């Protein structure tokens, strides 16, 4: 799994610059999320239950590291393999975060940003999406965003963590890249 590997096209959303942070509209297909829900499903060990797939592991989940890959612009050498959750030398620093969200959820069960300088309000939103930045779960949506400054200080406005989901079911799976060759 090294370099690049028919490229992904699809809508790509700016929501911050603290952190740095895009969101990427059906960069998983469906079918994609689906997969690997089922494929994790036998392998998932207790909150949270979880599995992690080494880099290159799987060939479905592999074509999907390649378009991380792509999308990012950072060689496949730079990242890890894939941690995939479900809620109820080593490369030098991590540098970007790919969350992707294999379901959708209705109500609460955002990925929040505490730190972020912006805060979500209002409508569709739930009380703890609100304490800051905040990306609902759609099925197949991707959430890019970068954990150091250019020049490779600390972003603390990358903290991020899960809300309880409310109505729904939450899976999702994370992607991290370092700024080296692991
Ligand atoms: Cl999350």
């Amino acid at each position: 799994m090294v370099g690049f590997g028919e490229e992904w096209r699809g809508e790509v959303v700016h929501l911050s610059w603290s952190p740095r942070a895009f969101l990427l509209k059906n960069f998983l297909s469906d079918e994609e999320c689906d997969y690997i829900v089922e494929k994790a499903r036998p392998k998932m060990v207790k909150t949270s239950t979880g599995t992690w797939f080494a880099k290159g592991e799987d060939s479905v989940i592999s074509k999907i590291e390649k378009r991380v890959a792509q999308v990012t612009m950072i060689p496949l050498e730079n990242h890890e393999g894939l941690q995939v959750l479900h809620y109820h030398e080593h490369g030098g620093q991590r540098v970007v975060t790919m969350l992707m969200y294999l379901t959708t959820v209705e109500e609460g069960g955002e990925t929040v940003l505490p730190n972020a300088e912006q805060k979500v309000t209002g409508d569709g939103w739930s009380e703890c999406a609100k304490r800051g930045l905040a990306v609902k779960p759609i099925k197949g949506d991707a959430l890019m965003f970068y954990s150091l400054k250019p020049d490779g200080s600390n972003d603390p406005a990358s903290l991020h963590g899960s809300c309880p989901t409310l109505k729904g079911d939450k899976w999702s799976a994370t992607k991290w890249i370092h700024v080296a060759p692991i």
